[PDB]
């Protein structure tokens, strides 16, 4: 397994009956193969928090899964392009929190059972979703 | 209540186990005030087909569905002002039909007791959905 990004990235938590509130979370994207069912490739999301060991909330999506995302999600590219336009829009992230007000954001809504990772563009009228992804706390 | 947009739109259709398919689909648009439930607001969108007087899907939002909807959504603007986001999405569709590759469209995936309809946009890597919607069949 190779690990593509591993750090933190300033995400807007959001919980109910809460204040939206910004914390850097560190995120670790990995890939790699399970050879023994038939080389099947996976891609690994974590999130956790440095300064609390028992944060996490864990994304795994193989080629198979990705094969319906891809269709219901409208994504142009192969499962290999996947991962880097993901890190793309988290680098943007990190780009943008110095600013008044950030035009690319990382957000993370927890709930029971689990949470939901967006990353969003703030347009003229909403915050535009360029990829959701669902987490399942821990692991 | 008041009809807001009333005409066909191109729409790429999409079924299960058939090509996509681009059809010219008549949506209208109304908004409305249920008084006797203390002055109630209401946002109504039917997409039908002129040639099949039998196709018909249906959603209808309250501005108490909408208060969830803007908070998950990242919706920045208010009820009264939703519909118009909306229409000049529509908009962006009907123009950019006659292009080679339009960036803005208009997709309908089409499933059973329930279809989602989204408006996208084609970008680097993805359709961006700026905007998705659940419709029932019929009314």
């Amino acid at each position: 397994a190779t690990t593509l990004f591993w750090r933190p990235v300033p995400v807007h938590v959001k919980q109910q009956d809460r204040e939206d509130v910004l914390e850097e979370l560190t995120f670790r994207i990995l890939t790699g193969v399970a050879k023994q069912n038939h080389n099947l490739r996976i891609l690994r999301i974590h999130i956790s928090s440095d300064s609390d060991l028992f944060f996490l909330h864990t994304l795994e999506v193989s080629e198979e899964d990705f094969q319906s995302l891809k269709n219901d999600e409208g994504i142009l590219v192969d499962f290999a392009s996947f991962p880097g336009k993901i890190i793309s829009l988290l680098e943007k992230c990190i780009l943008a929190q110095p600013g008044d007000s950030p035009r690319f954001q990382a957000v993370l809504t927890i709930r029971g059972g689990e949470s939901v990772f967006k990353i969003v563009e703030i347009n003229d009228w909403r915050q535009l979703p360029h990829i959701t992804l669902a987490f399942r706390p821990g692991n």
